[PDB]
């Protein structure tokens, strides 16, 4: 059996800063750089509606008691390379995206539980770097990344054909990875508001609205499919 695991570091920039400044643990921390915007908001800060991308002044308005730290890219680079090297050295095909994400493939004995590979990944990363990460598990990239959302924070989650529709069916199309807000507004205008509805929509409805290939890709995503090749 061929599996795909997606690894995502928890509140990466903030976590790296907390190494350098332990006193701040458990408190609203906001990292800001490049007019300056939020580059990473700690989970505590997010409870106040603060999110990556927003201007710092607007962030201060929402979380007056937060501690603002200057962005330090070179430390984030270093911290990421360490983690990525650690992932690569496990021997599986690996594909790195940005600083905090990676997809890795694992061809496993039909009986082996993939969750064990995920528990070792979490342990290695935590033991060697102090950082927590979450791991999504499936048989393609997109579904694995969606699985990661349910694993947050500091967790592991498995999404396959068995539980896919039960977990996703009633959610809006934008819960799918690869389907954004603009596409889901266009879909709402055509009377399509859940993943289950999109999954059984007639191909022609989608292809005339989004073109021949995009129409079909939306069906594949909604059925839980996606890219299967990781390739290092």
């Amino acid at each position: 059996t061929k599996w795909v695991l997606h690894v995502d570091l928890d509140q990466f920039l903030a976590s790296v800063e907390l190494r350098r400044r332990p006193d701040l643990r458990g408190q609203p921390v906001i990292v800001g750089g490049s007019r300056k915007v939020v580059t990473c908001a700690s989970y505590e800060a997010r409870e106040f509606g603060v999110h990556a991308g927003m201007p710092l002044r607007a962030a201060a308005r929402r979380c007056p008691d937060a501690t603002f730290l200057p962005s330090d890219p070179a430390a984030y680079d270093e911290a990421s390379e360490q983690v990525m090297g650690l992932l690569r050295d496990l021997g599986h095909p690996l594909e790195v995206w940005g600083w905090d994400e990676a997809y890795l493939g694992a061809d496993l004995p039909d009986e082996s539980d993939p969750v064990e590979v995920a528990e070792r990944i979490r342990t290695v990363v935590a033991a060697e770097t102090g950082l927590s990460c979450s791991v999504g598990i499936s048989d393609n990239k997109q579904r694995a990344k969606v699985a990661t959302g349910f694993a947050k924070p500091a967790g592991i989650y498995v999404l396959t054909e068995a539980n896919w529709m039960t977990v996703m069916g009633d959610r809006p199309p934008d819960a799918l990875w690869g389907v954004g807000p603009k596409t889901t507004k266009k879909l709402a205008a055509m009377g399509i508001t859940t993943v289950a509805d999109l999954a059984v929509t007639d191909p022609s409805v989608l292809t005339t609205a989004f073109g021949p290939s995009t129409g079909l890709w939306l069906l594949l995503l909604a059925k839980g499919g996606g890219d299967t090749e990781v390739s290092s």
